[PDB]
DNA sequence: CGGCATACG
DNA sequence: CGTAG
DNA sequence: GCCG
């Protein structure tokens, strides 16, 4: 009834099971923070599961048969049923490691790594980091700086502006080029924390050289307010009534030859993406990327001019963005 | 038991 | 090590 | 943590 791969059933935005959900992507999330990438990738699916059902789960009996629901995350669901709250979700929300690992990996720049030799360390408070700022590198830097604006929801509204100012960068740095709104903004999302574009040319190999161009005429617009080649993590100076905020912002470049592969992998979500190329490679033996689909016994690529042509290279029905919010 | 996605900066 | 989806 |  429920396939067993995110990749193969549609999955909304919205949907019926949203607190339950939540409640195992928090197991998931403090998994991570514990560094047992197994058990979080077991409650990221679990929780996906769920987002995908027609109705809410109101009976433990619901469950069986589901992927992904064993012991462990059916007893989650059994006490959210029965007492509206799982007291293992409720411990982990507490526990000051949990908060500390939270704060910490929020930070553009600090990862799970980072977080927790600060917390071995004793550190608690942003501030903590602040009052050593010489240990920080340059990245952390700005993400402690802009720490603030950054934890501020972008709006749609934001987003539209963004594309305009960066159409104009590209337009000057290679007429012809395009810029495409990629990741959750182009899975329906009203808000974000952050806004991806993928940029292309349709003349193969015009591209190349491309970021550096568009970032440079980005800077001399006095709209980088941080950044750091195919990939460009910045963070924007963008115009709000009577002043402005930081946004982080992601630019990437692809051929046009690669650019299905990069719009696909790019528009995500990160467990739609991770649950495709397991099935390419464990179910149809393919190899995929962000790049392209290598098949490693003829050793060819695969031509793509678009998803749908991966999605049935693949085998898989057609799924369009918004139901890939896996 | 092994596997768990696969890149770039 | 960080970043991305 | 779960699956094959
Ligand atoms: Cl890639
Ligand atoms: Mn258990
Ligand atoms: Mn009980
Ligand atoms: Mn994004
Ligand atoms: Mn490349
Ligand atoms: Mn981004
Ligand atoms: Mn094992
Ligand atoms: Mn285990
Ligand atoms: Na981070």
């Amino acid at each position: 009834w429920m396939p067993a791969y995110a990749c193969q059933r549609p999955t909304p935005l919205t949907h019926h099971n949203t607190g339950l959900s939540e409640a195992l992507e928090i197991l998931a999330e403090a998994a991570g923070f514990e560094g047992s990438e197994g058990r979080l990738l077991t409650f990221c699916r679990a929780a996906s599961v769920l987002k995908a059902l027609p109705s809410p789960v109101t009976t433990l009996s619901q469950l069986q048969g589901l992927p992904h629901f064993g012991e462990h995350s059916s007893r989650v669901v059994q006490e959210l049923l029965e007492h509206g709250v799982c007291e293992e979700v409720e411990r982990v929300r507490r526990s000051e490691r949990y908060q500390t690992m939270k704060l910490f990996t929020q930070i553009f720049g600090v990862g799970v790594k980072t977080a927790d030799r600060w917390y071995r360390e004793g550190l608690r408070t942003l501030d903590d980091l602040r009052e050593q700022p010489q240990k920080l590198t340059q990245q952390q830097k700005a993400g402690l700086q802009h720490h603030q604006d950054l934890s501020t929801p972008v709006l749609r509204s934001d987003v539209d502006a963004l594309q305009q100012v960066v159409e104009e960068a590209v337009g000057q740095a290679l007429p012809g080029a395009t810029v495409t709104l990629t990741g959750g903004f182009r899975r329906g999302k009203l808000q974000g924390h952050d806004v991806d574009f993928l940029i292309t040319h349709p003349k193969e190999g015009q591209e190349a050289g491309l970021l550096p161009r568009v970032m440079c005429r980005l800077q001399d617009q006095g709209l980088i307010l941080y950044h750091q080649f195919e990939r460009s993590f910045c963070i924007f100076r963008l115009p709000q009534p009577g002043s402005w905020k930081a946004v982080r912002v992601d630019l990437v470049v692809a051929p046009v030859s690669q650019f299905p592969f990069a719009l696909l992998g790019w528009t995500g979500s990160k467990l739609f993406q991770r649950e495709l190329r397991r099935f390419s490679r464990k179910e149809k033996g393919l190899w995929l990327n962000s790049h392209g689909l290598f098949d490693p016994e003829q050793k060819t690529f695969f031509q793509a001019a678009s998803e749908e042509d991966i999605f049935r290279h693949l085998g898989l029905e057609y799924l369009p963005p918004e139901q890939r919010n896996a």
